[PDB]
């Protein structure tokens, strides 16, 4: 049997992550000062008689500095109270910020706060075009719209045109903040990435900066980075022992990239265990994808699918040699999962993640069949299979495994394919097909998402690409709507789904597969998040 040619580039990273020894003295020094700075920060938030604009600017700063995970109660109480006071404020800057912070935290504040800034048609008064800060905040707020927010239909285009016009003459670092926002808005960015940029390129360079807050953010970012470095070391050891880089040389070698993805789903230390489990699944399912996609044969892929469906060690002998590697590693990864959760009595929940992995594999197989036959389904039929081949129902289920508070009713909710999860899956799927379109019409892909769409509707490649853009916009409005209270589960179980959508946007920025081709988009992030500390 003849297999296809290996074209995946090797891991950029070698072994620079394989061993990290925490300087335990440094850590304890950071932690001790952090405790002091934490209380100073708290007392800032609990301070009385602050004006509205100063309270929102404080919370916004703490959030961009990446330290708001320390003050979830205090921030919640202050925004709640702001929500219920429905105060009037005649300042675009403060109104737009009030809107974004409330919406991001689930409070369904009314978009009518923006009507006083519009003319008749509900178009923004162009007299506002010289209010750079107001424009900046309207621009960030315009990314948290729901379907009930068509007052804001114009805010993105209006704020964008005038930020571009103003940017070249703005002072620093405001200029760099605006330029960055136009390339990457806050709401759809990965939080650690946005936080590293804010600390280093913006706040550190602010004439007005608060020194307590800056030192806090620098120390906290560097202290957490040490934890992530440990995790990546241990995950890097795990990957090494499996040695798929030699035994399965057809597969992408990307455990570091998988770690970055999992660090986007959550970065806080309380999710250390969840983070490590999640990375391992991403790795493994990336292997199964390379097998179906650029190596295995029709007959082989079917025995793989059946074996996965059956999910029993007895089945290895039914599969060719190399597939036995994949198969046993998968089954043992899940025995390990069951062991990690024993102590706490949560071993049973592994089966949810398993059922979603079986589903992924089935749909890989269907997609193979469609390719071998040259079948070009209608869009509806394409999606009923290709949504799950994003792995996003699978990764979202996985993300809960390590979260100690995840209950069985939380997994029940996720199994019913709730609206927020589906939106996140749709974003992943259409970003994929827009990016990997051409590159797969080269390898003779006949059932690419875009193709199905053109043939189904009778429309050119462009119009089809714009139709996928619309499903993504619809999907982001659905995610934003899914964060509004009352939430169907704790917000703690909603954020991973939202972060899954962020991860996809950040990895395919500028329409290029950054996981397979990490050097251009993911490499600078991995360096800023996992190599270089923030110079204090
Ligand atoms: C956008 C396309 C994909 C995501 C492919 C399916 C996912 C993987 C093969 C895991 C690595 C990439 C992540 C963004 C988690
Ligand atoms: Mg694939
Ligand atoms: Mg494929």
């Amino acid at each position: 049997i003849v297999r296809p040619v290996a074209d995946f580039s090797p891991s950029l990273w070698g072994d620079q992550f394989l061993s990290f020894s925490i300087k335990n003295q440094v850590a304890e020094k950071y932690a001790k000062e952090i405790e002091a700075l934490k209380e100073q920060t708290r007392n800032m938030l609990l301070a009385t008689g602050m004006k509205l604009a100063d309270t929102l600017n404080l919370i916004d700063t703490i959030e961009r500095l990446g330290i708001s995970y320390h003050f979830e109660k205090e921030i919640d109480d202050i925004l709640d109270q702001i929500y219920n006071q429905n105060s009037n404020c005649n300042d675009l800057c403060t109104s737009a910020l009030q809107f974004r912070l409330l919406r991001q935290h689930g409070f369904n504040i009314s978009p009518e706060i923006f009507s006083k800034f519009q003319d008749e048609n509900g178009k923004f008064k162009e007299s506002l075009a010289s209010d750079v800060l107001g424009l900046l905040n309207l621009y960030e707020a315009s990314h948290v719209r729901t379907h009930a927010d068509d007052i804001l239909e114009d805010a993105l285009a209006f704020s964008t045109i005038h930020l571009e016009s103003a940017a070249p003459h703005l002072k620093s670092p405001l200029r760099e903040q605006v330029t960055h926002a136009l390339e990457q808005c806050l709401h759809k960015g990965v939080p650690r990435v946005e936080t590293r940029f804010f600390i280093s390129s913006i706040y550190d360079k602010e004439q007005s900066k608060n020194n307590v807050l800056l030192r806090f953010a620098k120390l906290d970012f560097n202290l957490l980075q040490m934890l992530h470095k440990q995790e990546l070391a241990q995950v890097s050891r795990w990957w090494k022992d499996l040695d798929f880089v030699t035994t399965l040389p057809y597969a992408r070698d990307r455990v570091v990239e998988c770690y970055f993805e999992a660090l986007g789903v959550y970065f806080e230390p309380q999710y250390s265990q969840a983070r490590v489990m999640l990375v391992k699944t991403i790795s493994m399912i990336s292997i199964v994808d390379d097998t179906f996609d650029a190596y295995g044969t029709v007959k082989e892929l079917e025995a793989y699918t059946d074996a996965i469906q059956r999910w029993d060690i007895n089945e290895i002998d039914r599969l060719p040699d190399y597939m036995k590697i994949s198969y046993k590693a998968i089954l043992d990864l899940y025995k390990d999962y069951e062991k990690e959760l024993s102590s706490a009595g949560r071993s049973h929940i592994v089966c949810h993640a398993i059922e979603r992995m079986k589903e992924v594999v089935r749909n890989y197989n269907v997609e193979s069949t469609w390719f071998i036959e040259g079948y070009t389904p209608p869009v509806s039929e394409y999606l009923s299979n290709a949504l799950a081949t994003t792995t996003y129902y699978y990764l979202a289920t996985t993300s809960y495994l390590g979260m100690k508070s995840a209950t069985e009713q939380d997994f029940e909710w996720l199994s019913k394919n709730p609206k927020i999860l589906e939106a996140s899956v749709i974003i992943c799927r259409v970003i994929d097909d827009t990016a990997t379109y051409e590159v797969e019409k080269s390898r003779g892909q006949i059932a690419t998402g875009i193709e199905c769409c053109m043939r189904d509707y009778g429309i050119s490649t462009k119009e089809a690409m714009a139709k996928f853009q619309n499903m993504a916009e619809t999907a982001w409005k659905d995610i934003n709507e899914g964060l509004l209270r009352p939430t169907p589960v704790s917000t703690e179980f909603l954020t991973p789904i939202l972060n899954l959508a962020r991860i996809v946007e950040v990895t395919y920025i500028h329409n290029l597969d950054g996981y397979t081709h990490p050097e251009k988009v993911l490499k600078p992030h991995i360096i800023n998040l996992l190599v270089d500390s923030i110079k204090i």
